[PDB]
């Protein structure tokens, strides 16, 4: 459906979701989920016990997610790398949170765009960034990634 079925794992340790399945107890405890991206128009931290990076984003091709691109890396990165769960959501985890992932996924991998949504959407059917974010996800593959991929392995080896 429209919204997805439940929280999708896409990567060991990296879950998209809608803004139900971020507040659903049984989910975030059966994927242990200790980290949330909350990337919506009123994010802002909900439950106890889970650490948030919020950021209030809308769901336009006018919204900028470029800026926020390096700041979710870090906090998805540092989060997996000790072996816990991170959840990236919005309304619907169908684009902003989709784009934030694709981000991710291109600078741990050799992947652009394209095939970092192809890997989104095995785990999560619904997964499509808007206009505006399909684009700044194709300067990003163009100009940027290279920067961010070295960055990655220079701060984290
Ligand atoms: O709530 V999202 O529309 O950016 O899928």
């Amino acid at each position: 459906g429209p919204m997805g079925n439940g929280m999708n794992k896409i990567l060991p340790g990296l879950y998209i979701g809608n803004f139900k399945d971020a507040r659903d107890a049984e989910q975030l405890s059966k994927n242990k989920v200790t980290h949330i991206l909350s990337v919506h128009d009123s994010a802002r931290p909900m439950l106890e016990g889970v650490k948030y990076l919020c950021i209030p984003a809308a769901d336009s091709p006018s919204q900028n997610l470029t800026r926020h691109f390096k700041e979710s890396i870090k906090f998805i990165h540092e989060c997996r790398l000790r072996g816990e769960s991170c959840l990236v959501h919005c309304l619907a985890g169908v684009s902003r949170s989709v784009t934030l992932v694709i981000a991710y996924i291109m600078t741990v991998t050799d992947f652009g765009w394209e095939d970092a949504l192809h890997t989104v959407r095995a785990g999560r059917s619904c997964a499509n960034p808007n206009v505006g974010f399909q684009r700044q996800l194709q300067e990003f593959e163009k100009h940027e990634v290279h920067q961010y991929r070295q960055w990655l392995k220079e701060e984290y080896g």
